[PDB]
């Protein structure tokens, strides 16, 4: 039966293709990725057993090695193919990294949109996927990145949920919590460190760059702003803290002279993250070496430049042999790089168009993670050709709200309010003007109202009456105001809706994305553990006559072969005849033309 | 087994097509299945020849005053139309309707000619099973054959014990009446099939074949005087009936008045008219043969019927109908299977040939009904189809180049290749018999004016002969020169080459055409009873999905269902998926494109 | 401007295909065109002079008295409408006319217009079937040329006032026509006299026709037997006709009939008698042999190339049973064997048209279709879904027949149990049905009118039951329709065509307006668009062009215009498609409208 309903899924995507794929590029009709060939040496897992998280912190702060976090497998797919990087691709190389790079201070698996995109396009559990990682990678930790009172989700939650979110992750393998707010509003993050420290894990609470702390014409966004944030965040119990420079605009100049400053403000240790979007992320990320910095990230070469973060390799190799030099072997790097490039050939649908370097990000400060989604939100909106008016409408837009800070999903907001202005041919000046009539998106309507905190000078006046239309604003934490969710009692309602009990995790998925939870918890039901299928047999099903292995649990390997598909009968159905194991078997598809 | 045969077969077939039908005009897809109608059977002419004797029922048909009919629409019927590719699935089916419908009838002509050979090679089926079930179906009618005397059902002369154990077989597979020919209309050599025939106790129908037009005084050769002898000649070599068989339809009204008057009065024998309506005129000469005296005469049913067939019967004995020589046939039984016949004639569009209608031309050029079609093509097939009323002219060159001769199967065939030749060359009369023009002749011509098929009236033209041959030509009968064949022995060829033994009638079939019954007894082995099949199904296979019901014998329906066909695999072979009786069933065929 | 207007329909259908044949099958690619046989001396007096000589109560008597068999061969007319839907064009049929007159100049006379052809022309083919019969008149000066004409009907299927059927008849003795065999539906006399009056003010030949069903030698139909036909031959003679017709329509009369008839007409009136079948039985020829046999004065035959089945029996093979014969006709069988294969690459263009007829059908017997109607009717059943139920519609066709009183079935009333048939077998009613009091019934537009009486009337009158319940109301008149029809104002009318035309029009257009105003209209303003397209031959006519094709157009007797197709634009935002084409050597571009 868990047989079948694998069958059922292949017959279903043979016949009538993956809705995400079926109309996008497809891969090379040519090689499937290869785990390279090797106990594994403990690690920074089995320190912060030995230390606790307090004083994990201090020995990274005296470490003398630069400490390096991969992103290859959260950000560096959410950057570079719409996060549609899938499980199988994922854990199968966990188990090298474990062997091979044991001196990884985290794997970044976790987080940002993966949470939600693996259930809704990928028809898989998160859940599942960081269990797969922590049992390959026992010796590293395993790190998320957490949009403090947002989650994992792009609203303001009730602070109940929010902790029990945190004590699900932290049981099902977070060793490290990169936390932020989209506004650095220290008051709506203090929730999340709270719950992080509760469960005696990693509190790396990260300040959000944006503007030139160099460029004395833009004084809001200045060096005493981040020092001080970074004062303040230690006062609220952070472990590390991290600069999450979301957009890749941290200049080489300014590193050099902000991560000084930040080892000067506080003694906690220092975790720096960009993206490369300006083709000059990595000589940030040397200068941010040479002036002290604790850990800084970088993607596998194959899956690095451009939007995601710059190069892992290029950048372990300008430090070897120095004294900083961060003891990872290249000829591994590149193994493993060579891996996940056989990797990203599969997901030649989700590529985006991007061809290189662009200065033009520090004019409209796209995070590096967005910049793809919203370039395809414009095409939606009939906008491609005009995309270059739509990055000034950005910049206009941020500059209307009052120049703020730029990551999801103040980020998103942004660029629903830049889209509309494009769209109707509006400009600042008509946004706010008194009599120009315009229907604001729900996005900005609710930012305005305070939805998503409040940033240092508040909200411009005028754009703010014209928007709420009669609405009243409130400046206060929005997890004040909401109400202490009945948890007994929503567990209840979606345990009633699935007709059995469902886990605790499972759970915490409800109340994060409650539709797209009971969606993929109804689609497994039908098509079973669909995530131990090799990538091109999901998104494409077999050829006639193909076959394929699939372990279906750890024991039993599955020996699956196409070997022929019927016409549509008159009932609208499509038989597939499959063997298994050597024995016979139709399985019966509805016909979606 | 004999089902896993039948259903490679019909997978080598829905696969790969029929080689004979794949690239030639397919039937309309609406389509419907031909329908049998719905009705023990009276006593009839079988039961008299039975009872009576063959000389005492060639008396009796003498006697009767009504017109007898002669059913030709099983053989000569699309032989003429349809290139003789009429399956026994079709032809036998419809024989228990004539049998309870028009039980007066003489006989159903159902067997000799080209259906012979034609069954085995080009429709995979074994002729004596068509005899045997039509026997099983019209236990009450005559049975009638074409034999072609010395060439018994071949083209060429066979020694005197292979003509005598044909014949002998013949007669216990279930024919009742031969009509037997030669295609110079010499005596000498019909005189051993007629004496085998006698020595079997059925009916010697002795046929005159009828060319030239006795009413034109220009024309003396073939004059009244030359077909009354002949009459008065078979009739001392034991003939019971005496035919005229008017292979290209020659006979004309007039003709026909004074004809079988002059017959009738130079013998006491029984007369059968046989005719075909190349002129748009042959159901005339027929009316006007009845209003002669005639006994019997041949026609076919309504829908295969006309130009190069028969003429219309229901037609005639609706012209009939209330005369004294009413043939007593009831018109809506004619028209009923009639019906049937057109919806089988349907599912054989690929043979249809471009006839258009009566030609007077058929006066100029003498071309056999049952030839026409087959020389067509044949010109078609060496690039001529735009020179054909030349090869028209060609074909009467040549016959008055050979004096005139009587065209027919196989001296008709001779011609036709010389017609042939002389156009392909563009050469004449004058050309083909000079002294310095070095021609080479078709190896059929060569071996007619040796002395192969017999001697005409006047013999041979001596010049045309010398040139041809370059050899000693003979005058005697050809049998009287071929070695008795050792039967014994070559039946312990065939049996060892087949690794079985075989019935009389394989071996009568072995005697006539080596070459096709070896190869039909092999296809035979590897493909099954194949003529169980439905004529869409034998010549197309299955529609997807579609359901057959065959019966692979008289107490077992099968259900045959095609659910799938796999691509082509490395091997290059195609696996189809069949249910068989609700049983899954896997069978492999080559992809012969 | 000619030329350019003949550019126009060039590129028209090399774009856009032929409405009539875009989708039906294809000639073969090759296609040798068809060959005029060479003749080169003068063309013999043949019966044309006669007629003109004798006149044609004389002509007639001289007809009678001649002991050969005279033939009538109607291969121009009835059999291209019997096998290919009447779609035969003047290029063809006209550029044959020189060669019957030099080498059968003994033939009585051409079959050639009236009959579907009038409407057919212009309306399927763009051409004018008074230029048709000119060009005919031209080319054998030395043969009578011969119509059929529907009686109260003209050449249309509705009734026309007595002066309307006057001035066509009057235009076409002028326009050509000698011998005009005329028929009513339902054999009423009555309603052919104003017909039969007219063909002798113009001094032609009056061939009445009686039109045969039934079978005379079956008692258990006594209603059409031996002397419902000697008397209405009798009463024809009476009415002023020179010739009687036996027009077998369905090809119903078989040969120990034709036996019986033929004689018995010959002792019942002193006029010739002219035999017209079809061959749908397959044994029309003994039918035709046996008439000549008891003495019949001419028959009817069709061109090898287009005789059998629905069309006329072969003519090349009838007279070939009759040489050397007593009444042996006279005509050299070489020549028509080399004009049928004539006819047999012009038929080969019109592949498009052919049924899917296979052959002889002693059906006919049960449902006494005409030979003419048989393959429209087949379409129209097709039309309506009913293909695969062919012979449940046959069967009805006779139903209906019964139903209505057994009647003659010839056009138009043919085409009345047609539709009452099609209508049976798509609600499934039977016989009983049709006339019950308690099932209501939407019947025909072309059935109330019958039993109205706007066809006339048959010998025993309609069916009252049926009558009623049909006409729901209405009341029925038994008069001859065309006695209640207020005379047409004729220059008010010409005054109307040429108001909508813009210019003068000719007495024969007008004629051709007073049968078909609206197919004439359309025909006459396509004309003004498009040119003389009848001159193109016919595979331009259907398909225009290829690329690169070079043609040849005879754009009037003294002038050839050289066509080159060059290029054809894609189609351009305006929806146009542009054709480039070199004229005489000159370009030209002509734009016409994408009609995908
Ligand atoms: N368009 C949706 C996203 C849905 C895409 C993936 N669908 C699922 O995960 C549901 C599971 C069942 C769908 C399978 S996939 C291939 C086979 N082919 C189909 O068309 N359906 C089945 C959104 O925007 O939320
Ligand atoms: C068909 C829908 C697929 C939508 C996702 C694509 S993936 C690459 C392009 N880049 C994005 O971020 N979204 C679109
Ligand atoms: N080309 C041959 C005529 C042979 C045609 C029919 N063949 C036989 O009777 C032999 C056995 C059947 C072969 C089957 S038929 C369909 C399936 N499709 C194929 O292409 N071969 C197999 C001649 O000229 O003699
Ligand atoms: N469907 C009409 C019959 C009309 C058929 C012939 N058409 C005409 O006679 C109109 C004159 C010009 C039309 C030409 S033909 C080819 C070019 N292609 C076109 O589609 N139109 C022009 C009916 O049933 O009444
Ligand atoms: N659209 C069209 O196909 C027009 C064709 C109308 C005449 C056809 S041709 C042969 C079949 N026989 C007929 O008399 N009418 C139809
Ligand atoms: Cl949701
Ligand atoms: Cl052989
Ligand atoms: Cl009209
Ligand atoms: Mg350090
Ligand atoms: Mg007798
Ligand atoms: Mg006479
Ligand atoms: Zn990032
Ligand atoms: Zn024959
Ligand atoms: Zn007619």
């Amino acid at each position: 039966d868990r047989a079948t309903k694998l069958l059922t899924y292949l017959a279903d995507v043979t016949v009538n293709g993956h809705p995400e794929a079926k109309d996008r590029p497809k891969p090379l009709e040519n090689a499937r990725p290869v785990v390279p060939y090797a106990g594994v040496k403990d690690g920074t897992k089995q320190l912060l057993d030995t230390l606790g998280p307090k004083k994990f912190g201090e020995w990274m702060r005296n470490e003398k090695r630069v400490l390096l976090t991969d992103t290859t497998m959260r950000d560096g797919h959410q950057s570079l193919l719409a996060t549609r990087m899938r499980t199988y691709d994922i854990a199968r190389i966990a188990g090298t990294y474990s062997h091979a790079l044991p001196n990884l201070l985290s794997l970044e698996c976790w987080g940002g949109a993966t949470f939600d995109v693996s259930m809704r396009f990928l028809t898989e559990d998160p859940w599942e996927r960081l269990a797969l990682i922590r049992e390959g990678a026992p010796n590293l930790l395993l790190q998320m990145l957490l949009r403090g009172a947002n989650g994992v989700g792009y609203t303001n939650y009730p602070d109940n949920v929010v902790k029990y979110f945190v004590r699900q992750a932290a049981k099902g393998g977070i060793d490290l919590f990169r936390v932020f707010d989209c506004l650095n509003w220290v008051e709506n993050m203090r929730v999340s460190m709270d719950a992080i420290a509760e469960e005696n894990k990693l509190c790396e609470a990260a300040i959000c760059y944006t503007g030139d702390i160099l460029n004395s014409a833009r004084p809001k966004y200045d060096l005493k702003y981040y020092t001080n944030l970074a004062v303040e965040l230690e006062k609220a119990g952070a472990h590390i803290i991290a600069v999450k420079d979301m957009a890749g605009l941290l200049k080489p100049a300014a590193a050099k002279v902000l991560f000084k400053a930040l080892r000067e403000a506080t003694g906690l240790p220092i975790h720096f993250h960009t993206h490369d979007t300006s083709g000059i992320a990595a000589a940030t990320v040397l200068a941010a070496v040479e002036a002290g910095v604790d850990a800084v990230d970088a993607a596998m070469d194959a899956l690095s430049g451009n939007t995601s973060q710059p190069c892992l390799g290029s950048i372990v190799e300008a430090l070897s042999g120095s004294e900083r030099d961060p003891g990872l072997d290249p000829a591994w790097i590149r193994r493993i790089s060579f891996y996940w490039e056989a990797v990203r050939n599969q997901y030649a649908a989700f590529e985006s168009d991007l061809k290189g370097p662009a200065s033009e990000v520090y004019l409209h400060e796209m995070p590096g993670g967005q910049f793809t989604n919203l370039k395809e939100q414009a095409r939606s909106l009939g906008l491609e050709t005009r995309w270059h008016q739509v990055a000034q409408a950005y910049a206009d837009a941020n500059q209307m709200f009052g120049d703020i800070v730029k990551v999801t999903p103040s980020s998103k907001v942004v660029g629903d309010m830049a889209l509309m202005m494009v769209s109707q041919d509006l400009t600042v000046a008509d946004v706010v003007s008194p009599d120009r009539e315009v229907s604001f998106p729900e996005s900005v309507v609710s930012m305005l109202k305070g939805d998503l905190g409040q940033p240092p000078s508040g909200w411009p006046e005028a754009l703010q009456k014209k928007a709420l239309k009669g609405e009243k604003p409130y400046t206060v934490r929005p997890g004040s105001l909401l109400k202490e969710a009945d948890l007994d009692a929503e567990r209840k309602v979606i345990e009633k809706k699935l007709e059995r009990e469902v886990s605790d995790f499972e759970f915490a998925s409800y109340l994060m994305y409650p539709k797209v939870f009971t969606d993929f918890a109804l689609a497994s039901d039908t098509y079973g553990p669909v995530s131990v299928l090799p990538t091109p047999a999901y998104f494409y099903g077999l050829a006639d006559g193909e076959e394929l292995f699939a372990d279906i649990e750890k024991g039993k390997t599955l020996v699956i072969v196409n070997q022929a598909v019927s016409a549509t009968d008159s009932q609208g159905m499509v038989t597939v005849f499959f063997e298994l194991n050597g024995q016979p078997r139709r399985i019966k598809v509805p016909d979606r033309a």
